[PDB]
């Protein structure tokens, strides 16, 4: 490869955001190895933040995102163009807000948070909070809140108005000198955003589709040398319906695409979507063969792809554990059927009461389990820890570790963890464990309704320390011989190649 | 009838429009008559359009009214007290309008349609759609709706409120050098309109009801040679209510008073209204003998009178069709059972084919007829030809003509039609067909529910083109000898003196 | 007691009103005895009124309230406050308001009822009514009401907000120069008083709650001569919370603590309340042992007292009735159950004719007794004659009296009646009753479901001048005896001494 290609990534998902992990980080370490590569790899979004400066700044220095990966944001760009055609502050805006506030007394609800009366009626006015480098300020009108003034480092970036309900229903965004340069209209009800002035250049789109459709085309220089990679299933029309005609254009999915819990054969619809055009575009990328093997008889179409992702081998713990500690990470989902983990919990600890379950994770099924727990009594053996910020040295406190998930991609925290010598005992569902997981020599797989399996192979590890040992070894190891760098690289540069 | 007769006759009505047929046509009719006769008789409406002027101006240029017959409408009589008190135009309204429009941004969004942001605060401000002669200004408040200007000209004629759900609730009327005259409020649920204020003459009134009897006050002299003549059932309160002790007043019912499709014996409760009040006025008038007979029994007044519309007679087509075609005209109303006329035509066809069926009409039984005609597969027969400003030479194409009406005042469409020498095949239903189709002599009376005894006497004279011919010109010069202007004239003219 | 006593008596309720009685009565008398003792009893309210100066002085006219007695109501304090900080008008006030209807044109509805249009416009501006000293402006927007302003001769007292249903959401209290001093968020469903405002102080309370703890702590001085009475159910969370370490805290229960009309044996959950924490103040006071004795068992304190209403002494009427009337006199309340008596006046009139039954009352239970009346035809014996201002003639017009009540705190009522000499025939019901009508010696006792029973003993006497003069004259006798000031002031005495 040309270490001066003029090739170019954009990978296109709809937000980034600290503390949202899924796909953003194969995003992350995806863009990381194509910079290594000598292809640069940059993050595309559509969504509006005006702190976003500070979340990416963020990102890095966390190690999240390598630090050479921009992100281009729709928004960020028209706030650009308007930037550069005012040369003087909006005062009138800073006015509008400061008259507005004239001749009324302030009443302290505590240290950051006041209230503001009109001194000669005593109409109810302004409702101030200020924290640290932000502000709000909300106005109101027969004493129901209208509109909304946000503030970063005592600059407006954003103005939002209230209906009836005190819903959002239209948006203003300002650029850094406070001249507004885009609104929009909010359907209150679910928050769709609809029409889209983009005032800075005097023009109107239908909704964000047509706005970020129209971004791309201006962002995206259309040369057989752009390319353009859709992780975000919710944003593939977006680059599905762009112009460009010598821009290649590639979707990845990077979960199951049968819809969860159905038993009618039903897809989720957006990858439905996105599987159906592929002769359309370049290529629709899936993490398994076993998935690309499943759509090519189900489709009528031949552009799908299988192409891992890259995996990043981190040292392992200087120790085996050998204390009966077995954990589990994941958000707190329906799919990864916890629900499951603590009946096989139950059971192993009925047999052997020194083993105990240590839970990290947040989501929608944390106080469904805590209750769960308790109403068969075993929050001194079953533990819910919380988030994790550092999950590795989680995986150092565990003997082995286990997945009740029925739905995966790939099943990469069940990779992870036999890079820190930490092997698994999971469901055999699809996809991704029937590869990298061994059955009898790195870890165990079961069929995926035996949690009474589960039971005996669970335990006869927590109290064989030696096997404990020797299986997370060779699931390290076998991680680092299946999932080169190399090997992923060559399959994108041989589609980029065409 | 002295030439100099200071005798005038107004006719009443809720509004007029162009493409508004009905009772209206028979309005204009009888005044063309009356003013020959040297008796002015113009027609008074009460509903307001700022474009009244371009409407009448229309009707008279399309020669649907006489152009010696005014229209007297409220809202113009009060327009023109207006403009009488004022001589300088309004400068401050459009002053009003442009001080919020100034400080904006123009966002197009098709050549007559822009929309208006402020360029400070990026606020939503107006919606302005320009068409022709007319324009509209929608500004907004929190991002919604809340008035209308509209414009003739360039001129301001009325102004709109809006409510939560977006429906007008006020509604105000400028004069021709922009002063507001009237306001009113609209209740947004049904439109009825309530509180109306006559700002000119810093009076209130209850509702238009009280408004109109009012008007009619000042516009009609109380003399014994002042004329009300009430057409229109809904505004036979506003005549009824006047304090006139010398001025005659007449209702006339157009249509049959029985409601339509009971089996108790209910009366449509606005006729019932002015029956029940018949010998509190100078008199009111039906169409037909025989429903002047069953209303002297059914209900205890004398003031009855039977009057028909006066009937004109447009000259003949040339030319006999002889082309196995019959047509239908109406508006697609489910009174005049266009359903069972399909289901005559489906009869017909099965029996001889190459007769087809052309219908002409717009209604709420149109596209529930499309479908019931493909439903049983027929329109190669059976045609649907829409709307018709010239439903004479749509008489010509006809051979015959059907009337599966089950609810008439007298049938005119059926007489129309015989005059154009096309006979008449229709129910012998009340009221009306009884009179002027004599049944085997100038068209086929059946007995109502029989369509299988209409499929005979139709294809009979489908294919008996001498039959054909002379039943049609029996048909017009039937018309001819029975509904003689003088006639009508006479009976008038002996009510008026008395 | 020394006449020279810092002891003062601060007697708290909702608010005092002209035709409320009840409590308030007991509130005033008591009042008036503390004074002769020469200790100051006055009365604390916590409502807003504009004419609250009016109210007292009308209830002192009629001689309701002593002369000596003051209310101290908690706006009214804040107002005092606020006329202190300025010594100028506020104009701007009035400025806004004139300005607002500056370019209108009025439109009469009736002599002090006008509405106001903007003459360039048109629109609704505000609807003006006058009456007397009184006056209210409401502005419009959008036609809708926005703003009320009430005044009280030409002075704004109040303002307050309208929400899109027409219902006030909140308000605001101006002091004698025209500036706000208070402004209050009102729940528009329930009316509940939210969040108050107090703008001369510049501080915020949670809601009318904490303002009246707040004014409590500045109005009592915290000294054990100062002594709070809460008579008010709903008000005495105002007493118990106030942080006094010194001042005497009593609460007296004015009615039967058990629910109406229950058979769990459910205690009206204020009421319960107060009992519950008897021990966390100096005491709960019921009006009888009886009461008092059902308490102690039910509930585990201590602190409840039996001290009844002071009892006052009018003048006889000098001649006992004879004619066969006899009457009632109460609010038309369903625990009353005026229904029995009407189904004992049935009764009494089959047996004897001559005998006709005078009631008067106002309330929820008069036109479902009007209708009950004559359902079984009898409003020539059964009269119900309205409200009564001088309940006092009306006991002259009677022979005896009745009360079909099944709950009482004391039955003052039927006290008063027997005081005119005019003896009571009544349930014996709880609480009162049983200890001030003696059975066979000045007037009837029953037990409460047998209005048979009824029957007898009340036409015996309708027909027994001689027993019916002679009970009246035991039953004013006994009153005498039986409750005197001096005893009953001694007993208050000794709980404020401790």
């Amino acid at each position: 490869i040309d270490p001066f290609t003029m090739k170019k990534i954009f990978m296109m998902v709809h937000e980034l955001d600290v503390n949202k992990g899924g796909m953003t980080s194969s995003m992350f370490n995806r863009s990381k190895e194509f910079y290594d590569a000598d292809i640069p790899a940059d993050i595309v979004t559509f969504d509006y933040k005006g702190n976003y400066d500070e979340i990416i700044k963020a990102l890095k220095k966390q190690g999240k995102m390598d630090r050479r990966t921009k992100m281009y944001n729709v928004f960020e760009y028209f706030k650009q163009i308007s930037n550069n055609k005012h040369f003087k502050s909006n005062k009138l805006l800073y006015k509008h807000i400061s008259e507005r506030l004239k001749n009324t007394i302030e009443i302290e609800e505590s240290k950051g948070i006041s209230r503001y009366f009109d001194i000669t009626t005593g109409t109810y006015i302004a409702y101030i909070r200020k924290s640290k480098s932000e502000k709000v300020i909300d106005f109101f009108k027969d004493n129901k809140r209208i509109e909304r003034f946000s503030f970063i480092d005592n600059k407006v970036h954003m103005k939002e108005t209230f209906n009836v309900d005190n819903k959002v229903c239209y948006q203003v965004f300002y650029d850094e000198k406070g001249y507004p340069y885009i609104s929009r209209n909010i359907n209150a009800n679910n928050g769709a955003v609809g029409k889209t002035y983009v005032l800075v250049n005097k023009k109107e789109f239908k909704n964000n589709l047509a706005l970020c459709v129209y971004y791309l085309e201006k962002l995206i220089k259309d040369s057989k040398d752009s390319i353009m990679i859709c992780d975000g299933p919710g944003s593939f029309p977006k680059m599905f319906n762009t112009n460009h005609k010598n821009a290649q254009k590639y979707g990845v999915i990077h979960v199951n695409h049968h819809e969860n819990f159905d038993d009618t054969g039903a897809f989720k619809k957006s990858e439905k979507y996105i599987i159906e055009n592929a002769n359309k575009i370049n290529g629709v990328i899936v993490l398994t063969e076993a998935q690309r093997l499943d759509i090519l008889n189900q489709f009528d179409v031949e552009n799908i792809f299988t192409i891992s992702n890259f995996v990043k081998i981190h040292n392992a713990p200087k120790h085996f554990q050998t204390e009966k500690i077995v954990g589990h990470i994941s958000r707190m989902v329906p799919t990864k059927r916890i629900d499951l983990l603590i009946e096989v919990a139950e059971l192993v600890v009925k047999k052997d009461n020194a083993v105990k379950f240590h839970i990290y994770g947040e989501g929608s099924v944390k106080d469904k389990i805590a209750k769960m727990i308790e109403d068969k009594n075993l929050e001194r053996n079953v533990f819910l820890k919380g988030y994790t910020t550092t999950p590795q040295k989680c995986l150092e406190d565990f003997k082995l570790v286990v997945s009740t998930s029925q739905y995966e991609g790939q099943g990469l925290s069940m990779i992870e963890a036999m890079i820190s010598k930490r092997p698994v005992v999971a469901f055999d569902i699809k996809y991704g464990p029937s590869d990298f997981i061994e059955d009898n020599k790195n870890g165990y797989l079961i069929e995926n309704h035996n949690i009474n399996d589960m039971a005996d192979k669970i335990l006869q590890l927590v109290n064989n320390d030696v096997l404990a040992a020797e299986f997370g070894s060779k699931a390290r190891e076998n991680i680092i011989e299946k999932y080169s760098t190399e090997s992923i690289l060559e399959k994108w540069l041989n589609l980029f190649n065409s």
